[PDB]
RNA sequence: UUCCCCACAUUGACGUUCAGUC
RNA sequence: GACUGAACGACUAAUGUGGGGAA
């Protein structure tokens, strides 16, 4: 009973075990075409995601949009002010930034020619902006249970026997978690007080970064385009979380939403999202050797992987990733002025620095109080955000 | 790295720039050790590291260390003193300020003690009235790290956007005042628009400000290190040099030192905009992350041993108060001002004997003050934030 | 069930050494 | 110098199990 999935809404659209096979297999195996069958140079990983895409039931109608390794944060001199940096390289973070560059893809093909609309993913709204044509699901895959509430407690595979939580009510429980720079483990946030800061984080204050299970219960709310994103287009949910490995069906759902269900008030359009959980049939093998230093990412169109620095969120040359802010935020721009002020979701004008520019989704940025204030009223924790000083910076 | 480079100061040149970094980082950092049976003492753990040196002529060996001190953290808002016995702010340089302040008390009761004495006081009679400094002394302030503030805001692993000097094509203004939040080892900005701290208001838990040390550096280098209450007595004292033993860069501290209010006027006699000598030293230490020690390490030249002070209550582990305090710093310029005959001070003890109302004799300090304040929010960088003035409405016996 | 105490385990940095690539 | 791969040591602050208690 412990390590069975647990399936998503009322009405039923894809056999489960099926769809996490396939999607473990799918993305495996994309990242094995682009390490010319695991013997490439960075092909070596400890931690696996990806994201798939569906288009309908027939599950080769499916597309792998992003796979992506990484066990490892930014150390803390390497913080970027001008935004250059990938703070979070943990594998599952960066398959979703790099779902967040198909996305902006998608949307430059629909405003390129009316014959590209039927192309594009997305379509207009009569609510006001862009919308997923109504087939089109996201799923993600990460090769382990994610570090934080859903990995923390038994970092390793059942026993099976449904060995449940014997000790399911402890105030450890469903705790908001940091990934603490130079220390091992996830540790709450209560008992590490808040209000990181820019200078005391450069003289020797370790960064605190969310734990990747608090980001995905995040992504179960606000959605997984993020704020800048959320302006063109409405909320984007998974529908599935799939686990190559560490499956705690338990501890995976209280981490994924169970614990915040609290939580009330949400704007329009905005809920919490309760995707399909499950294991996989065959669960991954334990990895090899030493963890690696760099982070692999990839996104459907790319001629090339990506292969980052986790220590320092650049590449070998001291290049900056196209997954960075400074990124993102460019290719936000470009649409920004492809995209006709009557077809905007917020209209409100902001100037053009990033975290000015954030603001302005005002309902996203409303929905992420919702989701503060249900951690915090759940006993749970506050959230630790990035010396406001991070996302100060403009399009130089 | 054009960058990692010393600037020169504006002040008296008596040594080169890099000799003294080097000259000043390693008596310091040794005179710690000797504090600390070699860094075996259980207080020996420090995050930052600060200290000042003395020299009293051009031969770089000629150097006393005056002060060394330790500490990252401020006084919790809950835990202030209305009789000024506890220390609102024990950063490490801040630190080193103030123990030096006790080294300028001791060097005014040498010159008026004795006769003979006189020719050992780094202090000397001044024609202009008062007391000034002996024509080759100079002090030098060194920190292990860039001091918090304006002066740290920045990414050590990227060049710099070197502000376009025709009209940031955007907009720009760096150098905010930024102050220290309470409960941590950082720095946040200044309201553009906000309200004023009051006594009651924090005791309960609202936010205690207190000034960063950059922000606090650059009053240092308008109004001087010696304090309101000691300018009755002397002359404006600056730091000729500032040495940082990490997270140098030159055009950033330039900037919060001194450039960033260089829009200063009027003021008074004396008083100048002071531009030290800045340097990095050669072998810097490495940022080592881990939790910062929650206690303040200082020592003045003449003590036996060191103070060791519980940052967060501003006190020592018993609750004892700090030779450092305002209550004990206010002892011994009693102890002076009596000593002192009435012709020689550099302004007239007219005001009453409370704390506060004796730092309102020192006018031109004062004035000087004002200019600074004004300096700030006249470049657009935030107004000065003041402790209520209940902190310092206190008297002495 | 929850917490406490003690013991034993589990899970990113640092140092030492060894092997290679540009 | 940077990066990469194996060994050993020592840190990190949560968390698990057990024995004993407590509510
Ligand atoms: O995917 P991640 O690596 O976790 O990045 C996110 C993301 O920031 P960017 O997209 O700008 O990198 C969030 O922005 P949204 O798009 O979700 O708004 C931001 O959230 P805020 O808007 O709340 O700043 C959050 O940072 P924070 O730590 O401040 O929550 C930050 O995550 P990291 O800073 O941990 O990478
Ligand atoms: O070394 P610091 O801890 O920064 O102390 C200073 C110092 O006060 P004391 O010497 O009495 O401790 C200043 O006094 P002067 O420079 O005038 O001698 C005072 O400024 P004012 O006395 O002019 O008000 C200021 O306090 P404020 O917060 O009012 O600026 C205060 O700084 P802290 O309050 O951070 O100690
Ligand atoms: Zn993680
Ligand atoms: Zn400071």
């Amino acid at each position: 009973p412990s390590r069975q999935p647990i399936p998503s809404e009322g009405l039923q659209l894809h056999l489960p075990q099926v769809l996490a096979d396939a999607v473990s297999r799918l993305v495996l195996g994309k990242f094995g075409d682009l390490t010319d069958n695991f013997s490439s140079p960075h092909a070596r990983r400890k931690v696996l995601a990806g994201v798939v895409m569906t288009t309908g039931t027939d599950v080769k109608d499916a597309k792998v949009i992003s796979v992506s390794t990484g066990t490892k944060c930014i150390n803390g001199e390497y913080m970027s002010d001008r935004g250059l940096a990938l703070n979070d390289c943990h594998a599952e973070i960066i398959s979703r930034r790099s779902l967040l560059r198909f996305l902006y893809t998608q949307l430059e093909l629909y405003l390129n020619n009316k014959d590209d609309q039927k192309r594009s993913i997305f379509q207009k709204s009569e609510r006001g902006g862009f919308r997923l044509k109504e087939n089109v699901q996201f799923h993600l895959y990460i090769s382990t249970s994610p570090c934080g509430d859903a990995r923390i407690f038994s970092p390793h595979e059942p026993i099976l026997e449904e060995p449940a939580d014997r000790h399911p009510n402890r105030k450890a429980r469903g705790q908001l978690r940091t990934k603490i720079e130079s220390g091992e483990g996830t540790i709450p946030v209560r008992s590490n007080a808040s209000i990181q800061t820019w200078d005391g984080v450069l003289q020797g204050e370790r960064l605190l970064t969310m734990s990747c299970s608090d980001k995905i219960a995040r992504w179960n709310v606000v959605g997984i385009q993020g704020s800048l994103l959320s302006i063109f287009v409405e909320p984007i949910y998974f529908s599935s979380i799939i686990l190559g490995s560490l499956y705690h069906g338990d501890h995976l759902s209280r981490a994924m939403y169970q614990r915040i269900s609290n939580i009330e008030d949400l704007p329009p359009l905005y809920t919490l999202n309760k995707p399909l959980l499950s294991g996989i049939s065959n669960a991954e093998a334990r990895q090899p050797g030493k963890a690696p230093n760099f982070s692999v990412n990839w996104t459907v169109g790319d001629s090339a992987i990506e292969v980052i620095n986790a220590t320092t969120g650049k590449d070998e040359l001291g290049r900056a990733s196209r997954l960075c802010k400074h990124a993102l935020y460019c290719r936000w721009m470009r649409v920004h002025g492809k995209v006709p002020s009557h077809l905007l979701r917020s209209k409100i004008t902001k100037p053009n620095v990033y975290h000015e520019s954030k603001l302005a989704a005002k309902e996203y940025q409303a929905a992420k109080a919702r989701l503060f204030t249900a951690f915090i009223k759940a006993g749970l924790g506050a959230w630790v955000e990035k010396p406001t000083e991070q996302d100060q910076f403009s399009l130089t």
